This record gives C-alpha cells, structure tokens and sequence, in this order.
C-alpha cells in the first residue's frame, strides 16, 4: 500500500501499487472506476472521466498502457501517438484521482503466454485482417480488470466491434464488473473523436465529415427500410472526394450470429490516404 | 438484494453461480477465508486429502465446486465438515455456449498436450471461471496432474489473479500407485504391472545423486522391467516444465498405456 494522496493525482507504475491501494479504497467505501486508455487523450476520453466521476463516492483510475499485444504489422506500435505530458495535465484538470502507467515489462514479463481467445466475432469486421488483434485487446482488458477489480469499467462506443467483445469477455469469465458504454463525442461537424484524426491534412480532415454524414442520413432513411438506409449512407460516401470505404456494415446490436430484427447497429470503415477511420450509429429499421 | 440462506457449520448446496458468488462475498465480508477444492467426477481421496489441506487453514470456509451417487458424495463432504458445495449444471457454466475461451502458452502443446491438445484450454477456461465466481482466498489442486497444475499457475501470474494456488502432494495407494479415477478399470495383472510408474519415479529421485542421467536409466530400467506397460514419454524438467538446468530442482514425468488405460505420475528430483 503505497501513499494515497486524496484529491490530487497519484501515478502508479506497479502493478502491485495500484492494486493495494484500489482494494483499500474499496474496503472504506468508495467505488472504483476504470477508464482504460492507451494515452493520447481527447475529449472523448474525458468524457469517459466525467462518467465515471458522476458515480457517487467513486474514485477513477484512469490507466494509459500501449499495448504491444494488439498490434501488427511492422510500424504500427512504434506510428502510435504517444503524449503523456498533455496526458496527465488533462487528467489532473479533470479532478481524476489515480493514473496507472505500467511499463510493458511490468504487465509482459514473461512474454505473451496465457491468452485470451475471443469467439468468432473477434474474426469479422476490424478482425478480418488483423486475425489477433482483439485477443491483444481482450487479453490486456482482462489483466486491467484483475489488477484495478473496479466496480464499472467505461469504454467509448466509436469502438464499437472492441466495446461488445469486451462485455462477452465480462460474461463468458464471470467477472464482477459492469460495462459501461459511453456515447461518442464528436467535433462540431459530426467527426467522431479519435487519436488518429490529427493525421488527416486539411483535405482530409474536410472530406472525413462524410462518415458520420453518411451514418445520420442512414439513420433518418431508415424509416423506408434497410436498404433505403444502406444506399443513402453509401451515396454519402460515393461523393465524398478520396473516402475509401473498406466496410459499411448492417447488423443486429450484439453484431452476433443472429438477423438483424427492428434495431441494428451500421458501423463503416474508410481510408482518407493512409489514415483508416471508423464510425457507427444505433439505427431502427421500418416502424422502429 | 437478498444473500441466499447461508447456515454456518452445515453443508450448503447451490447449483446457481450468482448463488454461490453471493454467499462467497458476503463470507469474505463477515471475516472468513474462502478456500476452494475444485472437483469432477465421482470424489476420491486425491480430492479429500484436497479439502483437509483447506479445512486446516484457521477462520476458512471450504468450497467444493463439483462437475457432475451424488448424495453420497454429498455426504462425504458433509462427513469431512465442509460448509458449501457448488453444483452447476453445464447450461449455468456455459449460458452463451462457448465463446471467449482461455488459450493456454506454448507448455499446453507438450507432454499431455500431444495426445490432447485442447484439453488444457477446456481446463483453464473452467478453473478462471470457477476462480471470477467464487473468488477464493487459496485454491487446491492436487500434484498427480503436475502438467495442469503448472499451467493454472501460469495462468494465475499472466492474467494477475488475486489467488494462492496450492498443490497438495499425490495421494498413493500402499505400493505408491497415483490416486487416480482410472485406477478402478485396471484388471489384476495391469494393476500390478502399474506400480512400475512410481517404483520407477522414486527409484530415479534416490539415483538422482549420481546425476541426472543416472536418475533417467533407473527409472527407464524399472519402467522396462514390467510387461504391458507402453511408455509415452519419461521426461526430466524443472520445476516449471522448462528444460532441467544442470543441477538444482526439478520433476520427473511419466504417462504409459497399460491395455486400454493411460497411466501418469511425477515426482520432485534434486540433482546432485
Ligand atoms: C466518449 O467518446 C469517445 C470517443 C472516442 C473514443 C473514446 C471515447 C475512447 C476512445 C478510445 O480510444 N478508447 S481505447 O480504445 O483507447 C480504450 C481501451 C484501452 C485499452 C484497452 C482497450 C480499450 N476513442 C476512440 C479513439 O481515440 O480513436
Ligand atoms: C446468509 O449469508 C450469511 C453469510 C455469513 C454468515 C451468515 C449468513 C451467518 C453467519 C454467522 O456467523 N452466523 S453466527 O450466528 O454463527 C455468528 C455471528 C453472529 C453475529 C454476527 C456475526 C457472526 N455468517 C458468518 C460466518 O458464517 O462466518
Ligand atoms: C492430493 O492428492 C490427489 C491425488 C490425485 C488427484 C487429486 C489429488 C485431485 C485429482 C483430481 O482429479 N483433480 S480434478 O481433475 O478433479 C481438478 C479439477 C476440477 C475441475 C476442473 C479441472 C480440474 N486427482 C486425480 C487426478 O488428478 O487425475
């Protein structure tokens, strides 16, 4: 149990530390929180504080860990945006409590061993390509939640695909946490908050609206069905100048092995030059 | 909002994981230590001596988690003092079907891992629920399954779990056989040929002081010694089932066929 400063921000690199002093938290009384990060914090991020903030007697950890397990592919780990000065200054303007900044040798250091495999939907969409990308994920999740055991873990739904892995992780290993689903901050244009959105050029950044463009018409198109959805979100995209769309994709809200029935889910993916951007909306089909 | 009804020094049984999450929690809260005694099949004494090691921890209460006559074992564990058996079905273990699963480090494809080479994921899966459910201060394995035992440490340190595994040395009968369920099925001649297994073990721990070679051909001699016994592997390890390093700690394993059944056992070994 190492020094518990109450209201300023304590950073913990050990695992161990953070571990003594959330379970004594829990037993005086106060409910933990956990808001998972991999650093580059932006609004959405802090939104996800302010969530957590709002549970009466809460105290939020807030963990910043890029995590290797999760990465291709040659460059992708080393091109990830890391700015922990601007990281910590946000997050002790936000009141937050706790931060936890482990070294990949304290989470790592026996190397990748026991992992999690997470069921077929870890293989669709995002997974197609990166066949174990949500096992990095799902694994790093879970050792989070051991090492903090919070009360609610928060997560934003612009991952949406991530955000309902990550609650079947939580019921297939029985683990005493509630999910919590955030809704997606967005830019005043409707572009959904991401670490990689300072990648986009001008251009880029002017021709990106077109996602979430397209996601809102499908949403009010969805009145004439799910193909009138489809097409209209997909007509967005067409004229939008270098939107390359890799997926625009109709599913049921679980995203799982059943139909979609009145409420879905439409997620898209698209490259603006080397910059993949994601979004999704809720969307009710016909009569609602 | 409720606790299920919990009586202290009697046998309680749930059959629902909330159920027994609940009573669990609110032990843990009153002051108790939980332990759990994870079992399957029919119980025999490997899984007693399992719940005496945990009854003799002061201020615990014994779990007894339990795969598929069920009264009498009941009453075995009512007889041995212990206060709570965990009975779910496969449906409340595995209400989605399976789906996330636990995917063992590379130790799983060795040794047992040959012959059946999803068994261990099977096997963590089961034990990381069992553990997120219960959520015990010390879990009880016995030593017999040494490979499995070594994964679920594994599994305990990579995915930082709060608990303390504890392996119990195997139970034996007189001639030194490993407790086993598979015991019962050996007719009289392979019954005897089996004592070969640990006569082979513990002839290698003692030859272990004239070396680690020494230690391999006493066993491999015993092991040859006896007929209708078809040896799978006999292997020298440490104590983590890495390579043996020169000297120091380690585990000798053996599995053979005797007919139609699969024999296994392992033993400390001391180099030198
Ligand atoms: C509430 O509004 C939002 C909007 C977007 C968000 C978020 C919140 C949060 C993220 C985000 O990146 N989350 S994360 O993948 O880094 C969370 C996480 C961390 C560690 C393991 C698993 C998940 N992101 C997306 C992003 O930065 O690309
Ligand atoms: C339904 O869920 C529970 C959970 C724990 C419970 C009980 C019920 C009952 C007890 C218990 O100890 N009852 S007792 O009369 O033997 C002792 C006692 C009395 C008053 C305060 C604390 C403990 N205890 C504490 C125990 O068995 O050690
Ligand atoms: C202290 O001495 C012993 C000796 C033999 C033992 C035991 C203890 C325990 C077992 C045993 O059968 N363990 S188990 O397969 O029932 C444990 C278990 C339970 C549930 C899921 C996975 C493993 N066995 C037999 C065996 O491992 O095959």
């Amino acid at each position: 149990i190492p020094a518990f400063h109450p209201g300023e921000l304590n950073v913990y690199s050990a695992p161990g530390d953070v571990a003594d002093v959330s379970r004594a938290l829990r037993l005086t009384g106060r409910r933990v929180m956990l808001v998972p990060t991999m650093g580059a914090l932006h609004e959405g991020h802090l939104a996800l504080v302010r969530a957590a903030k709002r549970v009466p007697g809460s105290v939020v950890v807030v963990s910043i860990f890029v995590n290797p397990m999760q990465f291709g592919a040659g460059g992708d780990l080393d091109a990830y945006p890391r700015t922990p000065d601007d990281d910590l200054a946000q997050l002790r303007a936000e009141g937050v409590e706790i931060a936890f900044t482990p070294t990949t040798a304290a989470m790592y250091p026996d190397g990748l061993r026991t992992t999690v495999q997470p069921g077929p939907l870890a293989a669709e969409l995002e997974g197609g390509p990166r066949p174990t990308h949500f096992a990095g994920v799902l694994t790093v999740v879970l050792k989070l939640l051991q090492i903090v055991r919070p009360d609610r873990v928060f997560f934003g739904e612009k991952d949406y695909q991530q955000l309902v892995l990550i609650r079947q992780l939580v019921a297939d290993f029985n683990l005493d946490v509630a999910v919590v689903g955030v809704p997606t901050v967005r830019e005043a244009d409707g572009l959904a908050m991401s670490s990689r959105n300072r990648y986009l050029d001008p251009a880029q950044r002017a021709a990106a609206v077109a996602l979430s463009a397209a996601l809102t018409a499908a949403a009010h198109a969805a009145t004439a069905g799910a193909q009138a959805a489809l097409d209209a979100a997909r007509a967005v995209l067409d004229a939008a100048p270098g939107v390359a769309v890799d997926y625009l994709e109709l599913r049921d809200i679980g995203l799982g092995p059943m139909p979609l029935n009145g409420s879905g889910r439409l997620l898209v993916a698209a490259r603006l030059g080397t910059t993949r951007l994601l979004d999704n909306i809720a969307i009710e089909i016909g009569t609602f």
